[PDB]
């Protein structure tokens, strides 16, 4: 009769069974995208401070810190790597959760999987199942949680990381239920911290707390075993309707896997998803009409209810703030004809030409009776030119199943994020990442 | 003109100024009570697992782990000692926050204080200010936050620990504001985990997260500097009213210090405060009427609205559950004539005569138009004897200013919690703890 008990049963049963090759491919791709995003951000101050924290702990272990020749214990590796995976806002999104599940899950899987000597098939399976848990919780809580000011990336993401870690550590149903209980008291993170270094800490903390919750569970450390149930349970606290309605969230568990439908949404640009339909539209108009930024006097960008929320900065002053500014995103597109890893570097952001481009951009509300997100809905833009206004509606979100990132584009993203690596090492890492599908030991990958 | 900005100003100004001797005395007493509670709980499985975690991290440093001959880094020392401080539910409460602030604050102060080589006066002052901050936030949030299912001990206690650690680390106003922003994304903990080992983890995590948030802030790691303000801020999210009204919560900052009025409520028994007016009344009836447990056939215990919430277990099966059971508390009182450290040990809980005593206890609802807490309001009990029923209303909460714990009793509590220590070492430690008032180095105390 308990939602928590039923979910743990479904998860552990699926763990013991074979899982579809399409699910494992989707997981493989998620790993590559998440490691790419991390390696594109390891120079950020946030990550550099995370490394200082590791020095300050005196900790040691066998779990690799990505992008540096250092290892630490599984908890602190998950912290550092989860920070890194979110540091430049280039990791995936997941509309069912309204957040970024992979930037906690993948770090947790590498940290624990390296510690226990797991092989690729099981690592990838644990990712599929962690995503399935996050999708279930996301469906249960619905739209209000994010709108209330919580960052579901961490508030719900911690349970994904917990699930995968617990499975890899050998949890049974009881240990998994206990782990989720522990994790529920470590579910945190708020949207008001967007545009600061605390945002990537959400995923570092969620990864670390997921690993810790699972590890504690294996030591007979107790937490509530029905933590998703009842008004007192964390899902109700976050706005779910407790009781029989909850079970609707898991009615199609694994049929299909949420990692395949709607799937992980892979970012084409390192910034908030609310920028992305606008950018796709703008680049399309520029390409189709043969316009550069010099031919465009203004761009109006529309937002459905609930979509503009994270775009907190109209005049961003730091690299982190710029990722949450449509003005900076569209301004860079107009000035440079592209948005890249370098676009939000403080040196580029502070260019006088960039500040002028940003002034060409205005926001407007699009009417609706319901609310949407950066990864859903549709966008209206208006591009002003010498010969009049060009209006466009963008229906497909870049990275969704309606505008998916294919293998060639994912490889190019990986290449771009790892351009700093020394001769040949990016290619070799890419091949090793892909070997998880061949059941290679995850410890051999060493990102 | 922001609440957050004003609060940081008040705190930092007070830090630079001298503070009254009564406030320092109240801080000294809180340190002693907190260390006592911790040392009474260091053999609990929760703490033993915390020490296993420290072993797993490979961490090292100069911050002493209480009750063992081991040291680690400041983050992990705060975690272990915060766990210990709350492990047997004997640490203080604070009605303005409806939680236990000292069990995160005092571990944070020892961890950071030992690291930086602080002296007693500054350590005690940081405690006073930490408490002032959590009192301000508690007043802002009001009654609804606990009733909604969050554990204010950790959701708000993290800010206490952050404040004291930041001050000890040398924070200015900007750094303090940033540290609070970082902490607000690490504010967590739910009441559904009461009666499990996750409850003391609330305080370990809050202590560690407070130390970490303060430390991060000193590395120019950013968080929101207005995190207590607006609908988007953590206080509003927890049910405070944003806007000018927020300032009402800090209007008499330090006049008087909240650590003096209403002060820290020191527990006479190692269990949930909702058991304590009932216990006081029962022991008073037994004393006044010359009754033992065998003379008493039944005890009815009343609860005002909002007070019974944490007493989740009517048939507790573990040591942790028994602390949240009026049946176990009154049962032990009837059977043994006292409630002690040993009452909730599993061997004692499992005594047939103890289970028999527990069956003598029933709960009832007391009517009111408002809600109360274990540390406020009043309690009706009815004690059934051969020659009739004895009714009593208990108005004063044990440990409040209306029924305060004096020096002799606090000293007895310390003695009882440390009786396991090698000959004479408890008294030596008691004297070293009192040396903080003499501005001795905190590094010298070594609980």
């Amino acid at each position: 009769h308990m939602f928590t008990t039923k979910l743990a049963e479904k998860v552990v049963s699926a763990w013991k069974a074979k899982i579809s090759q399409p699910a494992l491919k989707a997981a493989q791709d998620g790993v590559i995208d998440t490691v790419a995003a991390a390696l594109g951000g390891v120079t950020e101050h946030s990550v550099q401070v995370a490394l200082k924290y590791v020095a300050a702990t005196g900790g040691s272990g066998d779990s690799k810190l990505w992008g540096v020749n250092q290892r630490s214990n599984m908890f602190d590796a998950a912290f550092v790597n989860g920070m890194a995976a979110h540091a430049i806002d280039f990791d995936d999104s997941f509309p069912v959760m309204r957040g970024h599940p992979s930037s906690s899950l993948v770090p947790a899987i590498f940290a624990v999987g390296e510690h226990v000597g797991a092989n690729g098939h099981n690592c990838l399976k644990s990712y599929v199942l962690g995503i399935e848990v996050v999708a279930t919780l996301g469906r249960a809580v619905g739209k209000g949680h994010y709108l209330a000011g919580w960052h579901p990336t961490s508030t719900l993401g911690v349970f994904g990381a917990t699930t995968a870690a617990a499975l890899l550590l050998g949890a049974d149903e009881e240990q998994l239920r206990n782990a989720w209980g522990i994790a529920a008291s470590n579910s945190c993170g708020i949207i008001k911290n967007f545009g600061t270094m605390t945002k990537p800490m959400h995923t570092g903390s969620a990864a670390r707390n997921g690993v810790l919750s699972a590890w504690l569970s294996m030591q007979s450390f107790t937490g509530c075993q029905t933590v998703f149930d009842d008004a007192e349970g964390i899902l109700a606290m976050y706005g779910a309707q407790p009781g029989p309605e909850l079970f609707n969230a898991m009615q199609k568990f694994g049929t299909p896997w949420a990692i395949i439908a709607p799937g992980l949404y892979k970012k084409s640009w390192p910034s908030c998803y609310a920028n992305h339909k606008p950018l796709a539209g703008l680049f399309a108009i520029m390409k189709e009409h043969g316009l550069t930024g010099q031919d465009i006097s203004h761009v109006d960008v529309g937002f459905l209810p609930g979509v503009e929320k994270p775009l907190l900065y109209m005049d961003p002053r730091t690299t982190e703030e710029a990722k949450f500014s449509i003005e900076a995103n569209i301004g860079a597109a107009l000035l440079d004809g592209e948005v890249s890893l370098a676009s939000f570097e403080i040196e580029h952001l502070d260019r006088p030409a960039m500040r002028a481009a940003m002034k060409k951009v205005t926001r407007f509300d699009m009417p609706s009776e319901t609310t949407f997100s950066g990864t859903t809905g549709y966008t209206d833009i208006v591009v002003h030119t010498a010969d009049g206004k060009i209006e466009r509606r963008i229906e497909a979100t870049p990275g969704s199943l309606e505008d998916p990132m294919d293998d060639a584009h994912l490889e190019r993203k990986f290449k771009d994020c790892t351009a700093w690596m020394p001769f040949g090492e990016s290619g070799l890492l890419f091949d090793r990442l892909r070997s998880l599908t061949a059941d290679q030991g995850i410890k051999t990958v060493q990102p």
